């Protein structure tokens, strides 16, 4: 059952593809191992866990609501919104549109909760005021998924994402109430069954968000642990692979496989 860099090493052949993998302790916030932790690649849908934490600390400042209910029209809508293409007459308040662009990547969810806060930019200076100058929100979706070779926009690195995850769920940037709302979103990711939660043990717990995108673009972030407690984040993301989605999905699940395997080391 190989070593999971030697996986992350063979999923890259597998793919012909590049692949970025860190772990890090939840805790500690110590780097347990990586591979091409700095290099950049598409975050694709993953930036909605960011967007949620930027808009969960508008809400610790008085500046937002969870129960602020948006409505929106059919013009606003964009490919794969499964939530909010149901709430055209009754809208969807903050909260519902959260919980819908985590768990189920809704992206026209994503786009209501950018217009919020004033759109990428926002984010993006919201990354910039927490020490994350790498990560970067440039469009919306779904072009945010474009994935041009070796493009810049709507990238992080493995080790920036991890890190801002970290920070998000356990530092002191978020009131205790918003980090639990935030980990208890990405617990209820419905959205990432085929990726390393295909690996995971009864009893296991994990908190989720995946991406894809165009160019063979796939990615995962996630906090997991034995016991119904997470103890690590591990961040993977790929791109520039032809191979088909299923393929994709399977190459993240054995490596999922691998650090399930390793664990107790």
């Amino acid at each position: 059952h190989p070593e999971t860099l030697v996986k992350v090493k063979d999923a890259e052949d597998q793919l012909g593809a590049r692949v970025g993998y860190i772990e890090l302790d939840l805790n500690s916030g110590k780097i347990l191992e990586s591979f091409r932790p700095e290099e950049r690649f598409p975050m694709m849908s993953t930036f909605k866990v960011l967007l949620c934490g930027a808009v969960l600390s508008r809400i610790d400042a008085g500046q937002e609501q969870l129960g602020r209910r948006i409505h929106y029209s059919q013009n606003d809508l964009v490919e794969y919104s499964p939530v909010t293409e149901k709430h055209l007459t009754d809208g969807m308040t903050v909260r519902e549109l959260c919980s819908a662009a985590i768990t189920m990547s809704d992206n026209t969810a994503a786009n209501l909760l950018l217009t919020t806060i004033g759109g990428p930019k926002e984010l993006t200076a919201f990354l910039h005021n927490m020490g994350d100058h790498v990560t970067r929100l440039d469009r919306w979706n779904p072009e945010l998924n474009e994935a041009i070779p070796n493009d810049e926009r709507d990238t992080t690195m493995p080790v920036a994402m991890a890190t801002t995850l970290r920070k998000l769920l356990t530092g002191e940037l978020l009131t205790l109430a918003s980090r639990q709302q935030l980990i208890d979103w990405m617990e209820a990711d419905k959205f990432a069954g085929p990726l390393l939660r295909s690996a995971l043990p009864a009893g296991w717990f994990i908190a989720d968000k995946s991406g894809a995108g165009e160019r063979g673009s796939r990615g995962i972030i996630a906090a997991l642990g034995p016991d119904g407690k997470p103890s690590r984040i591990v961040v993977i993301y790929t791109t520039g692979s032809q191979a088909t989605m299923d393929e994709r999905n399977r190459q993240i699940a054995e490596i999922g496989a691998s650090l399930i395997k390793h664990w107790a080391a």
